DNA sequence: AAAGATATCTT
DNA sequence: CAAGATATCTT
């Protein structure tokens, strides 16, 4: 499937290639950062060129935002069917048990049309595709000396998983009020062994999750939202 | 100076080379996005072996942050001013056509400017300049593909470098993250220093007490004219 | 954990 | 503009 081709090919593009620089179109090479920031950002675009790959042999169009504020990093259709949309979506963290933050939960899951390239309803799945790497120079590079640049990472590891399955019940920011992902080693968010029954849940949880714990003290974690849900959601 | 020397070099560094690709140890490009989350992270390495160079040459250490939440990009100082840091940061914004008005969020404004160790790497105290340097992009199929060793994801950059204080506006950069905003207006006035502030002490006690939301700025200053009222009627 | 920093953008 | 979104980290 679309689905299985897609992680195949992110697992061999993992395992083939290690991305250790900027390149310039004089040939001159900038070594990488050992943060975040600048890792979350070379996962996409090394992923983008095998997204499109794989799309485009199971016949779907693939959109990234044209807005900076637009969750998901690739939307994934064929122009038949509109209304059966897939998004997929880059998140990385990094080891020295991890957790990922999954996007806001007063945006899209609560607006239709709020921050998402095209209506929330529109889309039918939610992947993350997820890269996880274990953390570790001033001088530029030319492309003789690849094998001298220091790589940024020890080791990278990427999966693919719902965005519902991997889910948990404490926020993964505040201000930026972000579901929290499951807090586990690598194999549970591969083999998806999250904590909410479904995706219906996993929605109504996070739609009706308060931003504090002022408010919060309704419910704070699974237990007290099934309990509320019991109460007659109040 | 370093100075005139660091800008000479980010000046030079940017009309003679293009940032086009991410290369792997096997050789394998992939093409670049056209966003800032992506850009600015490029413009920062970009920059980093240029300060570093500069920066010796001057016979100054530079230091980047060991954490993700601590400013500066680059702190240098040398050995014998260890009270005389320079932070020198990176900040990026775009145009959609070349020569429009631009703006910066010019870093927090409860953090190290209210809280002498919050957020920094050293003590603010022990900086006696906070520059930035600033990158402006105009912002704009063959980028899907890998190449061997491609379309630039930007039409043209230009850069800067200017004092932070300088630079800075009255009115904030973000809301819920409370950042400094700088002055909107063209490249060149930043270029220029024209900002608004008088004094880096006035840029300093209007953003140390600028309170967080309309609502409370609506009873105290919401901008420099209201901030001088309220400075002149006794802070009150 | 909960709350707020790390940078910049959008309506 | 304001305010809160776009990601992740720190504590
Ligand atoms: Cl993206
Ligand atoms: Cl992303
Ligand atoms: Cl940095
Ligand atoms: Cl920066």
């Amino acid at each position: 499937s679309l689905r299985s081709d897609l992680i195949n090919a992110l697992y061999d593009e993992n395992q083939k290639y290690d991305v250790c620089g900027i390149i310039s179109a004089e040939g001159k090479i900038y070594p990488l950062g050992s943060d975040t920031k600048v890792l979350s950002t070379i996962f996409e675009l090394f992923s983008r060129p095998i997204i499109n790959k794989i799309a485009e042999k199971h016949g779907y169009i693939v959109e990234e935002p044209k807005q900076q504020n637009h969750y998901p990093d690739f939307t994934l259709y064929k122009p038949s069917e509109p209304n059966k949309k897939i998004a997929i979506d880059i998140k990385t963290t990094y080891t020295n048990k991890i957790k990922f933050t999954l996007g806001g939960y007063t945006s899209f899951i609560r607006n239709n049309t709020k921050n998402i390239v095209y209506p929330f309803d529109q889309y039918i799945a939610h992947w993350i595709i997820g890269y996880v790497y274990t953390r570790v120079s001033l001088k530029t590079y030319n492309i003789n000396e690849l094998n001298e640049i220091p790589k940024p990472y020890k080791g990278v590891k990427v999966f693919l998983q719902d965005k519902w399955v991997i889910a948990g019940d404490l926020a993964g920011s505040g201000n930026t009020t972000n579901i929290g992902s499951i807090h586990a080693h690598y194999k549970d968010f591969v083999e998806g062994k999250g904590i909410f029954d479904s995706e219906d849940e996993f929605l109504d949880y996070w739609r009706n999750y308060e931003r504090t714990s002022q408010l919060r003290n309704k419910y704070n974690n699974i237990s007290e939202y099934r309990n509320w849900i019991y109460r007659g959601r109040k």
